[PDB]
């Protein structure tokens, strides 16, 4: 009877701590991110292999810059005839 | 003293029910949640706010291609003149 | 006084097992990704919404292709003034 009476509180113990465990580990996983909220590795492109806005406002302009070049010679050359 | 360790027994078993559950829901939440091996990092990608679609890109471009049709008119036009 | 002993060994076993699950609840906590470290997907485009960099440069050698065309007659129109 002495040995069960003192198991039982052994028990409880055990059993306080892991609420504890469990109030922690909750407040843990709520600092991490739900598989449903991100892309993984495979739904994306890495930096290395995509131009952000400037990179593209870039290439575009190349193309603009030629075309002002071409337009400044054709008025040039038309007015020549 | 019987009755009375049986009303321990009690408690404490309502308490394993609980946290049985618990564990239950959090290895649920646990699987849900992303591998930081199986995603990349904020240092990793770039933002919305600096990329542009396809379809942005896409209309980017036909308006670039309609100022170059513009201007091989222009182009066409000054041949056939010197031409004569 | 037997079976008060057993319920009290089928407790322990439950407490067992549930202090093991806990301990790899922790584990595999550990290996999921801060969501302050990570963008969602409210937060990006997916590869499906993207062009990478050679895909734009595909899309661009169609648009250089008529600059060059241009800039070509240009150049010996100007020398045929």
């Amino acid at each position: 009877m002495k040995q069960i009476e003192m198991k039982i509180e052994e028990i409880l113990s055990k059993i306080y701590h892991i609420e504890n465990e469990i109030a922690r580990i909750k407040k843990l996983i709520s600092q991490k991110a739900n598989s449903q909220d991100v892309y993984n590795k495979t739904d994306l492109y890495p930096k290395t292999d995509l131009y952000t806005k400037t990179e593209m406002d870039t290439a575009m302009k190349q193309i603009e810059w030629k075309i002002e070049e071409i337009l400044s010679k054709i008025y040039h050359i038309e007015n020549e005839i």
